[PDB]
C-alpha cells in the first residue's frame, strides 16, 4: 500500500452499491493491507477485516472502526448475522474453496448487499501491456469465467446477482496489474512492479526480457507506433467487474 494507494472512486463505487446508513458495519473478506478497509471505515462504517497473511495485518493502519481478523474466507470467526454487509476487493480469485466463501458471506450477513470488485480478463480489450508481460495475463486467465463467478454466487446467496463493468480511468491511485496501461514507463518503476505479485512470482529473466522490450519500445518511438491511440482514452475496459447481491 506505497504504490496501492485506495483510489476514491473505487470507494466511491463501493460505497454505492453497499448503500448502507453511516454506522453500519461491514465484513472485508480478503482485506489483504487494509487500505479498502480503512478507506471505508473513514466513510462512516464499522469494518471487520479478515486476511489470512500474517505479515499483511502488520504492513496496516490501526483504525478504531477496524477490527483486524486472520483466517481463510472458507471459515469464518464471525458469528451468523453479525454484519450488515459484505465486500471482497480484488480478492476472490485467491480464495482455495470459492463456493463456501460465498456461503460464509451469506451466514454472516444481514439486510445488506455482497458487493466483489472482480475480473474476467476472457472479457477485456486488447491491452498493450501482455505484449511485453504475458504472465498478468495467464495469471488472470487461470481464473473463472464472470458467468460461473455469478452463478456460484448466485446458488449460495439466493439473492438476485447482477455485474457491471467498472471502466478504469487512465489516472488510478491504486497502482494493481493493468491500473498504468496509459503509463507505460511505471512499470519499469521496481516499486510499481513490487505492488503486483504476479511479478514477484513470475520467472525473472521473463520479468527482465519485458522491461528491456518496453525501455527499447519507449525510446526508439516503437511503444506509440504499435499503441499510441490509446493515449486519447479517458478510460478502458480490462474485464474489472463488480458482483453484487440485489432484492
Amino acid at each position: 500500500s506505497q504504490t496501492r494507494v485506495p483510489d476514491i472512486r473505487i470507494v466511491n463505487a463501493i460505497i454505492n452499491l453497499l448503500n448502507l446508513p453511516k454506522g453500519s458495519v461491514i465484513a472485508d473478506i480478503g482485506a489483504g493491507t487494509g487500505g479498502y478497509s480503512v478507506a471505508l471505515a473513514n466513510q462512516g462504517l464499522f469494518v471487520y477485516a479478515v486476511e489470512p497473511s500474517i505479515v499483511m495485518r502488520q504492513q496496516a493502519v490501526v483504525h478504531p472502526q477496524v477490527e483486524w481478523f486472520t483466517g481463510y474466507a472458507e471459515n469464518l470467526a464471525l458469528p451468523d448475522k453479525s454484519v450488515d454487509g459484505v465486500i471482497s476487493i480484488l480478492a476472490i480469485h485467491h480464495f482455495s474453496h470459492l463456493e463456501k466463501s460465498f456461503q460464509e458471506m451469506q451466514r454472516i450477513i444481514r439486510d445488506g448487499t455482497i458487493v466483489l470488485l472482480t475480473f474476467d480478463i476472457r472479457l477485456a480489450q486488447r491491452i498493450w501491456l501482455y505484449d511485453y508481460f504475458p504472465f498478468l495475463w495467464e495469471d488472470a486467465l487461470r481464473f473463472l469465467p464472470l458467468d460461473e463467478q455469478i452463478n456460484l454466487l448466485q446458488e449460495n446467496t439466493k439473492r438476485r446477482v447482477e455485474a457491471i463493468p467498472f471502466l478504469l480511468p487512465h489516472d488510478l491511485s491504486d497502482l494493481f496489474a493493468a491500473a498504468a496501461w496509459r503509463r507505460p514507463e511505471l512499470y519499469l518503476k521496481a516499486e510499481v512492479r513490487a505492488g503486483i505479485s504476479s511479478f514477484a512470482l513470475a520467472n525473472q529473466d521473463l520479468v527482465e526480457k519485458g522491461l528491456e522490450l518496453l525501455t527499447a519500445d519507449l525510446n526508439n518511438g516503437e511503444w506509440i507506433r504499435k499503441y499510441g491511440e490509446i493515449h486519447h482514452l479517458q478510460e478502458i475496459d480490462i474485464g474489472y467487474r463488480f458482483i453484487y447481491t440485489t432484492l
